[PDB]
């Protein structure tokens, strides 16, 4: 953390949306089988490669 409140681990981030374009990637051969229609990472993940 850096302060009171924050906390520690984040999260995702709002490039999560654009990151579709950013690999040039279409979303249509994924699937965002989130809770809600939420297109996940976990989706996309099995299509880039390591990290």
């Amino acid at each position: 953390y850096a302060s009171l409140e924050e906390q520690n681990n984040d999260a995702l981030s709002p490039a999560i949306r654009r990151l579709l374009a950013e690999h040039n990637l279409d979303a249509s051969a994924i699937k965002g089988t989130g809770v809600g229609g939420r297109l996940t990472r976990e989706d996309v993940e099995k299509h880039l490669a390591k990290a």
